[PDB]
């Protein structure tokens, strides 16, 4: 391995953290009362995942990927069950991303970070595929 | 030595995976007739996990550690109730064990079995939860 395949995969999960958290401003948006606390578990966790992967790129001299301004949704969306259903691909799409941090971190800091946010990103999923 | 560290770090998963599909031995005559869905779930899972791990631990030149004739449970369970509890701190100390075998295992496709091992630890756990969360809390007074 290289240097340059672990932060090209860090780098990646932070573009999709970026993704996510504009995501769940529409899964907020949707989303009935009943799931607030949900969403706002959610948010916090991605915030200050997003915020810590930040610091860690710069302790490797590494320029973060910043947030677009907007995203195209990865679905259309209509519904509050739409709101769920874009919730449970986002996550899965941040595990798929952290699993890529796991195998390529050289340090086990880091393979240990990106092990705690697979695994935040899967029970994460879980909780809203109980919503639909 | 590194390799050690990681030999030690799996052997103790699979410890605990012999003494986890021992205790839901005990969650299964205890619980529900309502969750036996999730304990036959739970119980392949880690019987699936726990084979995994003699496999790998052979291809490193390791004889397994086989389980013991019986443990002490990590707490003392009377009832239904009882048991969604013993199935939470089950899965809590294999994230725990998981954990470790993430941070100490040097390949890659060690590291990615042993992140999806805790990963399904955790998911289960918050399954758990989810029945004792469920049933009535009866918190004695303090």
């Amino acid at each position: 391995s290289e240097g340059s395949a672990d932060n090209a995969a860090l780098c990646d999960a932070l573009a999709v953290e970026h993704a996510t958290i504009y995501g769940y401003g529409i899964v907020s948006a949707l989303s009935p009362p009943g799931v607030n606390f949900l969403v706002a578990d959610a948010l916090k966790q991605h915030r200050h995942r997003r915020d810590d992967v930040i610091v860690m790129l710069s302790a490797r001299g590494v320029t973060a990927p910043i947030a677009a301004a907007g995203y195209q949704l990865p679905m259309q969306v209509s519904s509050a069950a739409d709101a769920a259903r874009l919730a449970v691909r986002m996550e899965n799409d941040g595990a798929t991303a952290w699993r890529a941090v796991v195998e390529h971190a050289e340090t086990a800091d880091d393979r240990v970070f990106a092990s705690t946010a697979l695994t935040e990103s899967a029970v994460m999923a879980t909780r809203w595929n109980r919503v639909l």
